[PDB]
């Protein structure tokens, strides 16, 4: 089977775990453990980081026979191509490309805050910016069922993750945006997704590693 | 013509300006200026941020007829598709996807050091990690002329930029990797590139904004 490697946290790998499930992919995971403070030992991963034949060793990685990939977006893309979940027109490609990158930005902004030792006093200032972030996603999606247009694409997997993440962070952040709540419901509604959510493999939290100030256990 | 908007710095937009030239694109740029310390006014941009009709307003943006795009990677892919500068086989597509994402990682690493108040103290430790990063690009490229394979693709513009930036940061960083120095000279050798580098439009430095600790003027 295919081998997915990542930490034993949701981190940025949720869309991949979801995509593997949605596609009926035959895979096994290697969930690396991180030690507690103050050392935060990474040896389970460091012991093999340089022994897997990866070009640019990192987590996550996907081993698919002879093919070894790193970089989360590259992995999503690989699986999208294999299962025809890319945009089919130029307009769908452009929307998927923008979303792909936008999600990373919003992910980085959350990480910046969550790893700040000043988290508690920085928070109020971050909360302030949430409404604007959601509004842009809300207006982008508009009345479409999916982010690229009329059919699910890999970018829905990314968008779901980051919307879910913000909603965990600030549970009232989607109240003003019905289409976003609807989207989350629609996604969770997909048969293979609904099935996975009830499985032993499902890992919703923690989001971050033990070093974080929030969702770190 | 097409319109490219960004700051009047190199920042992360070098690969797009080079691609616009390489492709003989009919473009104009709007280079916004930031004021000086202590407030470093961003008003030239902020006054029009929400009036351009962008889905997710940001810099850079590219207006191309009826298309309005943001997210530097999405601009790069849009132009790659436009001009047939994408990978043509599955192997080339994987290589380009890995490289695009890996360049952004190495880019972020540089930006984090350069905006750190403790730059001077951090520098030393940062220089020690260069060789390892350079070796991965060197081993990845190997004997190929270009990063994806036999043909120039948009990822070569990305890789050019990050290898060039690192080489500016540490002039000896490519000594032990002739294939990388070879690539820089090959890229620079493309006719439209060489012409552009002698022109009034070329902007090689500053890389960062006024706020940075390095290459800020
Ligand atoms: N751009 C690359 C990302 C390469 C990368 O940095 N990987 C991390 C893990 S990913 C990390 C993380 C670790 C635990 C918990 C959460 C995160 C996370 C969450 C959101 C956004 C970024 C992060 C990140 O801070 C890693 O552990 N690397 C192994 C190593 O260096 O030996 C990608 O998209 O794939
Ligand atoms: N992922 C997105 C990135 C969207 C984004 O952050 N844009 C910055 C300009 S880019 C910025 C920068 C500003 C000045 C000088 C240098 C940089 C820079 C250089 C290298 C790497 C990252 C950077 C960044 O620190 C900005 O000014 N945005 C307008 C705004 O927020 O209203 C992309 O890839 O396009």
């Amino acid at each position: 089977p295919m081998i997915l490697g990542y930490w034993n946290v949701r981190g940025l790998v949720h869309p991949i775990r979801l995509l593997l499930e949605y596609t009926d992919s035959s895979y096994e995971e290697k969930r690396y453990a991180m030690g507690d403070a103050p050392d935060y030992d990474r040896s389970q991963w460091l012991n093999e980081k340089f022994k897997l034949g990866l070009d640019f060793p990192n987590l996550p990685y996907l081993i698919d026979g002879s093919r070894k990939i790193t970089q989360s977006n590259a992995i999503m893309r690989y699986l999208a191509r294999k299962h025809h979940l890319c945009g089919e027109t130029e307009e769908e490609r452009i929307r998927a490309d923008i979303v792909e990158n936008q999600v990373m930005d919003n992910r980085m902004q959350l990480i910046m805050l969550c790893y700040n030792p000043d988290f508690e006093k920085q928070k109020p200032e971050f909360l302030k910016t949430i409404p604007e972030k959601m509004k842009l996603y809300s207006e982008f999606l508009g009345k479409r069922p999916w982010f690229a247009g009329d059919k699910v694409t890999y970018v829905d997997f990314l968008a779901y993750d980051i919307l879910d993440q913000y909603h965990i962070f600030e549970p009232k952040c989607l109240d003003a945006f019905p289409n976003l709540k609807d989207f989350l419901a629609r996604f969770e509604g997909l048969k293979k997704i609904s099935a996975y959510m009830k499985s032993s493999r499902y890992l919703s939290t923690p989001i971050f590693s033990k070093l974080a100030q929030w969702s770190n256990k």
